[PDB]
């Protein structure tokens, strides 16, 4: 029977049969079942002997610090893991019972409670985010460092599926071809909730967050250091949701970390959603103005690519952000293509784009900067193209809506205040035959505004105005020009009062020679001393003559 | 050997070794394999002893009514389940072999067959949908109630994966943190195919439909009662496809059910598709006009939030509907944000939006109301903002396209008939320099229409018309105004017949004093009694004088 | 103990206990574990006895040719499979270290190396793609046929999950209700990476690619032959990524294969991404001009549906293509609805649409045809509707941007050159009140262009031009018309030089009777022989008279 049993049954060991996790790991051949809660010490390291193991978790790993898994064979999987801290830290909750952000430091301090969830441990970034909070926080709420972290170290082809926890983190250090799949809403601790860090060894590749969601955490929900997906774009974040990140929902790191670059290239960021981050929805920058460095150890030098002009080459498409307190969508880079980005209902700005020679297609920035902290709703520094930009939802100082001074833009839609648009060039080169349809007014308008002349006043207009009442079947058309900073000061009319005639403006005094522009044209003007209209005529040969046009 | 075998083998029991499902459940420790078909009686209840079980199904649960699973531990999973009724009911199939909807009751009755699929059992809603069908249906086709339902009752953290079946339903009653994942196209019965119902106990939270698809069913494919995702938006429907729902693809319930509210708050509805529903694609309403109630037991009172103005706060983005017989996309609520909704090729209306102070961004409503049942393609009752609205595909009475009388709209695209637009305000405030490009005409046009004056006639225009033939290198520009309900009745021309001159309309009789509008302007008029043009002049000082302008 | 062990343990056999895969398959009851590498011979066939098996792979299947799995029960699953060829073939790599495509045949030949990855084996299509390469390739690099293929033959309800490999392929032949799920980036061989082929038996249905990704391969990444999803749209590709297909990312086959149709109907193509295909991103055509046939054995005849006019009825939405060398998005068919397609940064054309009576909603074609091989960026042959079309990113001969000569289009955005637009009709019927905002110029413009007259010259304009300098508070409005192929040749001005008057162009010589268009209008003209302006008057009764208008 022994011989036949060894052949016909599935091999699995279970933690309930062993005093330590290493003892279970050493015994395992195929399956390993975590069927009892396991208290680990920070830095406890398990050697899985290169075995291709299917680890099924049905209980908790309990501990502050890192439980470190090593030497898992390619194809290993870890399902259902649940990390939990031993410490219950002090957390802040900078939002109200109506889900309004709290921005006042004293109000934020008043939210303090001891809990493993429903808030986060204050960080040094909170000292900037909530000015004055550093002074107001009690000592027990500063400098806390509670996270229970599963660390997969120097493994290839390992997947963590359906992970969850409380004050929980997941770290893949020096790994390749690893994935965090269908995260089951872990509640975060002090460190990032999901981290792929490849500061030592080869640049990270094949590392993804696929599906799932996270909540809370003091810093970013999903973050990458020194990963390069290659031209194949083999890595990144797809199908992911982040809620209430203490920093950002999805972050590509900037600057030097330790002795080398933390930056990232060639990753996918797609089909993902970030809601209510304290800082950014997506932060896809590689150079940061928060800690400026004059070189890039381990990366391209400044001499090759200036600050914010790295050839980052990320594949970025179909992203949604709502409720950001900092910036909904932030990035830098040169030669970038970005598409189908929707940022709505944000207390902070919608987009902050330190990009050059880049293209943005179908962007929607809807009711952002709702607090008015920031100078604009969308900012672009460099020479970029925007093709399709929706601005303004239902929310109404002097802050700009779009400040993109070197960018050429087409296809704005929405009830934007034109004085709050600043671009290099705005144009609709390819419209068809047009109709302007006016509702709730006695007139329809096609206005012109020359921003060099004035950003706040229309310089001319083509109007149609009702004659008499509704259903009169009659209107007059009006062609106007600005004078003395008074819109519509001078105008020509057709059919005013249904008269069937053109009303023609004339110069109110003797016209100077230089008032007339073109040959074979005349300019009527008033001669008060004889009660007559004269005409300044530029003849077909270009010479001037003055004629009498209308007399008593 | 016994001691070593107990340590090295995976624990699983299988239904083939037990006379009842409860006997198997009681024996199970880790795995439970369903390896024989199992006939259950309606209401048969299995107590899983709080155990965290991995239930792998490789055979059918056969029965009319509910198989009830209770006391599953958090982390339990049920994979591959297949439910099948014992009864083969009478089903209707209200569509043709060319996939046209049948709307005639007699034609629908003619489709009757006995089958567990390819149709659905008639409901009381069919009596409204197909008027007269209540009288025409035979008795054996009315009042049928066949569903084989897996009921997960009062469990936390249970997931049903890759479920399928025939006349099949899946019910999570009083559950939290449960998921219906990758539904493998179950064919529905009389009840909803996937239901999260939390009428008793705490409001449902953490309950999702993720991925997968369903077909048929008499009512809605995926539906929620008394769920609230919280600010974290922890619940809803993501990545799901519904085909041929007898009611709607995705439904948030409205009104009172039993003694309390069935409504829902703070859910996600994203990245999902509904095709060929008999009623709606997505029905995200919370108050229903189908059964109006004057109060809301267990919810906000009418005094706090009027009908259709609940702060529902759902996260709604990236939805597709095609082929709806009722409304593609229906909702209500106040303060809603909705984005990236595409509704196309629907016999019923595209969108029915009983919303107030809400924002709709990038909506496409393309070839809907193709039967002409309804008054419009998109309706909005309250004071909302629409930023980006695509209307009209290729399909061509007096029904409106958009009736949104309190809404401010920007960015309509498509070959909409302007007379079929009704909004509070329509504007393109932020276009750049413009070009109107005309193809297939001898002219280009920029028209104006004042809807208060006339919804069907343009009130003025700026035209450019070819002089002579193609390649003449010559055109004339024309500025027109409506008179006597005749578009373009009165006009000024520049370069007609390549003459290089302006043709100026004059008043055809003696002009009244009040015909002239502005100071320092003149108005030419005809004096037939002397064959001369006169000028009514409003001098720079505002006083009137009449002068002779042109004479024999 | 034996009796109790047989009841309490999970059944699984493992390949390490058997000399052949068939011996393991015959012994299996529930699980089968592939725990040793297995060398198979091409055509090696395994009979799984109709058993519903869970096959867990933790090692390689090694072999050139096909490993054929048969008689798997419905619900069977195969996870983690890794296919690898025994041969290391010669592969080409037609792209540079800066990820530019190589188009020169000699440069492509220079890339030749022996590898199982990082390139592909040349095919007969490469002879067309890289002209001259057929002559330049060495014999050892032509006619190679290396693929290691897992073939699932004539099974229902089988799923392959997390598959990978090197020179790897996956073939479902004569299968139904089967799925390729979460492909773990297999690197392809000579044949398609994922193929559903149903040339014999019933039309394929229920067959999907869901999630995952592939890299390389000589032909298409995911492809279908003779599948019909039904009205239920039960099959297709959802959530998939293809990189560097040697042919196309996703292909529906065209034409006859063997003795019957290879075409496909009623499939979904959604939420998917194709990057850097050598030919197309998505090829959703059913009739091909590459091998024209005059009939359609096994499909609709040409007499019923002309070439390219099949009622294909695919559900097509939310697709992204970047980096295509051939066409980003190709299709044919009649009565098609297509939505939310984004094609960017392609060396080849963006879209090639041999469609009729079809509707395209929210299309973006951004920086395509960047090499200039092709005649246009987007082509449409038949009578279609386009509602929303974004054109031009940041890239700048005589090639058209859109050539859609029978199509009616609305909602173009972007810096398109108007001379490179060709459509049947272009119109914005439903805009609101309009403002044209000009940045970086001393004027704002609303231009008109009659393409029948000239595609390259505006025929008229409404301008506003600054008077004096910025902040003068003054501008003049100008209404212009083209003459002698000189834009703006003839114009009327209002407020030039802040004169508050209208400058009126007059006919430079004696006006002919036919120069005046409308009754009750006058046309000023020059009489040089008396230094006077005359007026050609068309009286209210329609008769002509000449009057003196201005005199010395
Ligand atoms: C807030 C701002 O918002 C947006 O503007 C913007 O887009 C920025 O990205 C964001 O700024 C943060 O990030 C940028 C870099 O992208 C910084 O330039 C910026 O810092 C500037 O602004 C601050 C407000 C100023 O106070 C300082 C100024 O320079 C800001 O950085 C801050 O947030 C970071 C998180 O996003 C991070 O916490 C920064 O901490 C410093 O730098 C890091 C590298 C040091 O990290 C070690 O200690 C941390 C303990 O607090 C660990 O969390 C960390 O682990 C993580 O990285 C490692 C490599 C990875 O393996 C796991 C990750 O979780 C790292 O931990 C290692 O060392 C510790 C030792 O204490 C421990 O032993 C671990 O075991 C070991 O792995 C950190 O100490 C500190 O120097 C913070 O300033
Ligand atoms: C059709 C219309 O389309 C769109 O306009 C619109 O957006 C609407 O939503 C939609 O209207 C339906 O839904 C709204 C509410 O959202 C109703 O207001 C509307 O009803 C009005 O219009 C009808 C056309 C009129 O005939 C009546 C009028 O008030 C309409 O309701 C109809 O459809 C519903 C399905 O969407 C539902 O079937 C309605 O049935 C009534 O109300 C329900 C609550 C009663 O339900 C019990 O019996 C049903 C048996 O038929 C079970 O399906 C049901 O189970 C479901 O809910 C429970 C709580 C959950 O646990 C499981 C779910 O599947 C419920 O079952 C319980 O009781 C039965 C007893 O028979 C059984 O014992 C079960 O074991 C138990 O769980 C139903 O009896 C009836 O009163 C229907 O009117
Ligand atoms: C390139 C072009 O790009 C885009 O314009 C466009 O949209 C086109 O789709 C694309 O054109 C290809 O596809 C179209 C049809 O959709 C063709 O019309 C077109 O061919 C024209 O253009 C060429 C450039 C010219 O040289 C010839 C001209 O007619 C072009 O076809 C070419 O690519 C195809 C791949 O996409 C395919 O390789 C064509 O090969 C011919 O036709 C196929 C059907 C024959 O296939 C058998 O042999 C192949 C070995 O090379 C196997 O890969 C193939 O297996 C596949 O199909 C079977 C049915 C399925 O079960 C598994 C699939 O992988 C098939 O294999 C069977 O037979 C072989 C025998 O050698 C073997 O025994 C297998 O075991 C068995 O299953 C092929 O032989 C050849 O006639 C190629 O011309």
């Amino acid at each position: 029977y022994s011989i036949e049993a060894d052949k016909k049954f599935k091999y699995s060991v279970k933690l309930s049969d062993y005093p330590t996790l290493q003892d279970a790991a050493s015994a395992a051949v195929d399956g390993l079942l975590i069927d009892r809660d396991y208290n680990f010490y920070g830095g406890e390291t398990v050697d899985f002997g290169g075995k291709v193991l299917t680890i099924e978790c049905k209980a908790k790993f309990i501990g502050d610090g890192n439980l470190i898994f090593t030497k898992l064979g390619k194809g290993s999987r870890i399902a259902g893991v649940f990390m939990e801290s031993t410490t219950t830290p002090w957390v802040i909750k900078p939002w109200t019972d109506d889900n309004q952000w709290l921005t006042d430091a004293a109000a934020v301090v008043a939210t303090l409670k001891q809990s493993k969830t429903d808030g986060y441990q204050p960080t040094v970034s909170d000292y900037v985010k909530f000015p004055g909070i550093e002074t107001l926080l009690p000592p027990n709420a500063k400098g806390q460092n509670i996270t229970s972290t599963l660390e997969i170290r120097e493994c290839i082809g390992v997947e963590v599926h359906r992970a969850s926890g409380l004050m929980a983190g997941f770290l893949f250090r020096g790994c390749h071809f690893c994935k965090m799949v269908d995260a089951n809403n872990p509640s975060g601790g002090k460190d990032g909730i999901i981290t792929f860090e490849n500061l030592s060894g080869d640049w990270g590749k094949g590392n993804y967050v696929i599906g799932g969601r996270t909540s809370y955490g003091s810093v970013s929900s999903a973050q990458f250091l020194r990963n390069n997906g290659g031209f194949e774009r083999d890595g990144g974040v797809i199908g992911f949701t982040s809620y209430r990140a203490g920093e950002s929902g999805v972050k590509t790191w900037q600057g030097t970390v330790g002795s080398t670059t933390s930056r990232n290239y060639n990753l996918q960021f797609r089909d993902s959603v970030v809601i209510y981050p304290v800082w950014d929805g997506f932060d896809l920058g590689a150079d940061t103005d928060m800690n400026p460095e004059l070189d890039r150890p381990g990366d391209y030098p400044i001499t090759q690519y200036p600050l914010h002009q790295l050839p980052l080459n990320h594949l970025i498409d179909n992203l949604l952000v709502r409720g950001a307190l900092g910036v909904g969508f932030g990035m830098d880079g040169k030669g970038m293509y970005v598409s189908n980005i929707t940022v709505e209902d944000c207390a902070g700005s919608g987009a902050y784009l330190l990009t050059h020679e880049s293209v943005f297609t179908n962007i929607a920035i809807i009711d952002t900067n709702t607090k008015d902290f920031q100078a604009n709703q969308i900012y672009i520094s460099g020479a970029c193209r925007v093709n399709g930009l929706r601005l303004i939802g239902i929310r109404s100082g002097q802050s700009l809506t779009i400040d993109a001074p070197n960018s050429t833009v087409s296809g704005i839609t929405g009830m934007v205040d034109p004085s709050r648009i600043n671009v290099a060039n705005l144009a609709e080169e390819g419209l068809g035959n047009i109709r302007a349809n006016s509702f709730g007014y006695d007139s329809a308008a096609i206005k012109l505004r020359i921003h060099k002349l004035s950003k706040t006043l229309d310089s001319g207009a083509l109007y149609s105005h009702i004659n008499g009442g509704a259903g009169s079947g009659s209107a007059y058309t009006q062609l106007t020009a600005i004078s003395g900073s008074t819109p519509d000061a001078v105008s020509l009319k057709v059919n005013h009062k249904d008269c069937r005639g053109a009303e023609i403006p004339f110069v109110p005094d003797i016209a100077s020679d230089d008032f007339i522009k073109d040959s074979s044209c005349f300019l009527p003007y008033w001669e008060n001393n004889s009660t007559s209209l004269k005409a300044l005529v530029k003849k077909p040969n270009g010479e001037l003559v003055r004629l009498t046009l209308a007399t008593l």
